[PDB]
RNA sequence: GAGUGCGACACCUGAUUCC
DNA sequence: GGAATCAGGTGTCGCACTCT
């Protein structure tokens, strides 16, 4: 178990195997800490792509947290897409029907909006984590999606 | 070791802890009781793809020192291989940039060793996974020897 | 509306060598 | 298993032009 100040630390990550082959598998990953009760692995239920599984490793960290009654929380994850998008491009989208800068509708708008709504009632510091560069949290989360894309 | 007029040569590389030490050695091989035959230490940043690199620099310096312009290099690195005969080509097109729009690492590496041959007719030879060729165990040979000497 | 670039962070598939 | 390294891909977005 990890914190800083008030904000208790969680890493999350998103995998996918084949990512734009025929066979994709995804999965998320959790880790809280070093046999944090809370780490999990599992399969990406849905459309199988990157994209997915980052936002849906946050979505599944957030509803953890919630179930732990934790509403600050520091949450790293390697995906700038995740980031971008929850923090910056869902409230553009939502004044202008959910679309994109090319006139064209956002393809993860679902998960997005699934998202968003756990992020109701939690003061969350999206922080990046470059992927691959040391940093255990993030190589654990790794490994947790990983095993996960390897079932269901 | 000649293929025609194009004299044969044997070039290798290694680094052992490829974490601790990185040491780097190289090793070039132009067949029995050569005087040109040398192991060395690789001066600088130790990995496995600068040793197999500077290995082919080393050889062809050292051709051109015979008065030798068409040789034909034997080495495993296909990475050594690839940049020469075919990468480079593009690097120097698009400012040196990976297909995954970063910097190329050992473009230092790849400048040098694009500058040496420079009026040479180089053939590029692959020595695959396991074979014989005593050559290229020589040159292996070489290599670890020069593997230890700052 | 159609399209083409560019940037960024991921997610891969493959290959050879060095351990 | 890992490192050193590269080539080909998709997943997705914003940003910046141009319509033969």
């Amino acid at each position: 178990g990890s914190h800083m100040g008030d904000f208790v630390v969680v890493y999350t990550d998103g995998c996918c195997s084949s990512n734009g082959r025929r066979r994709p598998r995804a999965g998320i990953g959790v880790y809280w800490g070093p046999g944090h009760p809370l780490n999990v692995g599992i399969r990406l239920p849905g459309r199988q792509t990157n994209q997915r599984a980052e936002i849906h490793a946050a979505c599944k960290a957030i509803e953890q947290a919630k179930t732990q009654n934790i509403n600050k929380l520091v949450l790293y994850t390697n995906s700038m897409f995740t980031i971008n998008g929850i923090t910056n491009w869902v409230q553009g989208w939502k004044k202008n029907g959910w679309k994109t800068s090319a006139g064209k509708e956002v393809i993860n708008k679902e998960d997005f909006v699934a998202l968003e709504r756990l992020t109701q009632g939690m003061d969350i510091q999206w922080m990046h984590v470059p992927g691959h560069s040391g940093f255990i949290g993030n190589e654990e989360a790794d490994r947790l999606a990983r095993e996960g894309a390897k079932q269901s």
